[PDB]
């Protein structure tokens, strides 16, 4: 028993609004006087493959896009584009709007994504970005513009918003300055992900939430150097450990008292031995889905 | 890729309060003008091995509660005790007390937990009631009397409230009735849940998940009868299979022109021959937290 845990979607759930440009609807999101939503919205189904973005923006008119936030209709006064993203000036500042940040995250790093349906909140789960720059979610027709946050404190930290996604579950989008996370492009080619890698540092998040709930079967004795670790992880597909990331665990290393390169050596043999059909917090894969953080607020 | 997803959280964002009554303090509930919450809030530490609770509740004035609805005070004016609830009368209708019932689940059913700390929601999770009625949450200090809700179109279906847990994550609790859900009751004396079987009807709803989303390695040709699917199902500490359980795979089965008894035979040979270090949608495990519904309203 460990709940991967997302953010209450409440003040997201606010400014969530319905996009449509022809007979293209996906979600926008409405902070203060501009609704966020993918560029995409204003290709034809024919002109995907390779959409000239400014040519099609130049032929529609601020009255072209069908912004609703409800049953309610709103007033579009200013279509721009930021990279990928297509910011609409609308009439009605967001009530709603929360104190927020448009932030990058960096591979490995989570957030919750509200998933939505044509406007209206369907879901919320907790993903981390993969190191290839892909998100694991569900292939849900019409999540195009669902938006990926962290709840800091009273700051909404928006981070991603889904453009494109694969039967695979595999999803791709940008941040909200509307860059993608990752090579991908938003037309309709053939697009290769990088090798997907285990998250090092999430798993040995992990294995110190495991310790720290009284799983202690996989700790051994035994002690590592960070470049030893880095040769056996490399063979198992694990990224590698940076200085850095072994000390965003300190705190976690303190709570326990089982030193970073402790716990790299009990993580070492794990992948030399495998599990022997045994479980820790009764999973029977090495889960890299909790950052240290995610597990330092939860684990107190 | 296959996200287990909580309902968004916003609607019970709103309900959630603050309740104290002496040094402790947990979560309540607040629809129309009454705020629900475990009765054991009345308890001192020293009287929680039996506490008479309505001699407890005798001694308590409706000035004892101090009931918190943000930095906000609310003025309590009537204690009731339903069963292991506490409905606190107030001053102040909820204005956000959207649509609801309160309902009760039965074992194998899922629900969202919007998990709080003294009054603040923390973080929403989807989990299955198991059939010994606990529920595998994270084990948070402070998280009494957070809810378990479906969202049913308008309607917040209110289901559960946290009464107790353990370190292992498994937590017990009750309807909004006050009623628990299993053995269980609201003293500190040892307590024993019953063998946690896995949910037959949910892991055959999963591997019609697998099969929409395009694993079908686990299809053989083969088929059962339903009496000799629980022969082997009971080997294996499977709940056996009812008619009405084959009932709700139904649309399942018509999705993807595999019938029930034929997904049956699939999960039989899984159970009597193993994975064979395979995998399905990305687990090692037979997962069994989806219900047919929750395939149904997530793969359309
Ligand atoms: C939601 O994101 C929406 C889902 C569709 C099923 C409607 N996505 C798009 O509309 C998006 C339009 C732009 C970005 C091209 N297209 C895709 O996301 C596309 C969906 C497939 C199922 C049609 N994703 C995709 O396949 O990646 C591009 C590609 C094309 C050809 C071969 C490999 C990869
Ligand atoms: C939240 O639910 C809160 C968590 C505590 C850690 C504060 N629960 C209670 O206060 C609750 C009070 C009533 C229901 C007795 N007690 C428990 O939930 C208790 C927590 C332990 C960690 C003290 N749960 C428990 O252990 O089950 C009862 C028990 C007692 C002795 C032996 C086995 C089982
Ligand atoms: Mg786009
Ligand atoms: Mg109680």
């Amino acid at each position: 028993g460990f709940r991967k845990m997302a953010f209450p979607s409440g003040k997201v759930e606010g400014c969530m609004v319905q996009v449509t440009c022809g007979t293209t609807t996906l979600n926008g999101l409405w902070l203060d006087d501009v609704v966020y939503c993918p560029r995409h919205v204003i290709c034809t189904s024919e002109d995907m493959l390779n959409p000239n973005y400014e040519d099609l923006l130049i032929r529609k008119s601020n009255h072209n896009f069908l912004v609703q936030a409800g049953n309610v209709q709103l007033r579009v006064i200013g279509h721009s584009m930021q990279n990928c993203v297509l910011k609409l000036k609308v009439d009605t500042a967001n009530p709603k709007t929360p104190k927020y940040k448009f932030v990058r995250i960096q591979p490995g790093q989570t957030f919750s994504v509200l998933a939505c349906y044509n406007g209206s909140p369907s879901g919320v789960y907790q993903c981390a970005m993969r190191p290839n720059f892909t998100i694991k979610g569900s292939f849900l027709n019409g999540s195009c513009g669902s938006v990926g946050f962290n709840i800091d404190y009273d700051c909404v930290s928006f981070c991603y918003m889904h453009h494109m996604e694969l039967p695979t579950g595999v999803h791709a989008g940008t941040d909200l300055e509307g860059n993608f996370y990752g090579p991908f492009v938003d037309r309709q080619t053939a697009q290769a992900a990088g090798t997907d890698t285990t998250i090092t540092v999430n798993v040995l998040a992990w294995l110190y939430a495991a310790v720290i709930n009284g799983d202690r079967w996989f700790l051994n004795r035994f002690t590592t150097t960070l470049n030893d670790f880095n040769l056996v992880a490399m063979k198992y597909n694990y990224e590698p450990l940076t200085q850095d990331h072994v000390d965003i665990l300190g705190p976690l290393s303190a709570q326990t008292g089982i030193a970073v390169l402790d716990m790299c050596a009990s993580l070492k043999e794990l992948l030399q031995n495998g599990m022997n059909g045994r479980t820790i917090l009764g999973s029977a894969l090495l889960e890299d889905e909790f950052t240290p953080f995610d597990v330092v607020r939860q684990c107190s």
